[PDB]
């Protein structure tokens, strides 16, 4: 009877690691940040300089 | 659970060269030297020749 005791543990095997996969690929996603685009360059009111 | 093994390496190796496509196309941009624009011409201040 070795053969139907064997199929079962391999079944429940690859079920519960299919599972995991998917949580982290799942997690993996939507785990990046990213950047900010600067604004237009900020007009010039003035420039000067005194001692 | 030949297929659960074999999903994770491929997900690894596709994130990996994204990452480096990144770098090389970033690193290809600013990488550009151009041209300075020679001012107006200079004004003839004077011609003349002698032996």
């Amino acid at each position: 009877v070795s053969p139907v005791i064997a199929t079962l543990l391999l079944i429940l095997i690859a079920v519960a690691a299919a599972v995991l996969l998917y949580t982290w690929v799942s997690g993996l996603s939507a785990n990046v940040a990213g950047t900010q685009v600067t604004g237009k360059s900020l007009t010039l009111i003035q420039a000067t300089w005194a001692r």
